DNA sequence: CAGAACACTCTGTTCTG
DNA sequence: CAGAACAGAGTGTTCTG
């Protein structure tokens, strides 16, 4: 496949485990190693496209580990 | 108060005719001068606080709307 | 493919008449 | 108060093993 299953993006390739663009593949990594403080400001079921990703990273992240991403 | 009618935050005064913060001040005039495209990722009702008013600038412009800011 | 180093978005703060 | 404008986190792209 060409699109990410994380956002939809066109994907650039297999990353931590699974199809995914650019953008979420750094996204990940820094989610999992990072300082963030995400908050869901709806119902943890927000709709991630390459338009709203940046919107509710928390439901990102989320929809990244459904996805089967991981470092291990 | 001293309280933002939008976010909750500490309020710096009434600000396009409603009591707000001063972050949702010049996020009011940028949304309403500098239209451009924003779009809730849940079902248009996201909870606006300081934690979260970064993730749905539609819901926080809807909010804004309905306290009754303006410029005219 | 994983990571680094770059550049961008947008936001929020401080300063002013 | 409204507006100018700098600084910053978070994000995305380009590039380099
Ligand atoms: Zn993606
Ligand atoms: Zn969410
Ligand atoms: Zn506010
Ligand atoms: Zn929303």
């Amino acid at each position: 496949s060409k699109i990410c299953l994380v956002c939809g993006d066109e994907a650039s390739g297999c990353h931590y485990g699974v199809v995914t663009c650019g953008s979420c593949k750094v996204f990940f990594k820094r989610a999992v190693e990072g300082q963030h403080n995400y908050l869901c400001a709806g119902r943890n079921d927000c709709i991630i496209d390459k338009i709203r990703r940046k919107n509710c990273p928390a439901c990102r992240l989320q929809k990244c580990l459904q996805a089967g991403m991981n470092l291990g």
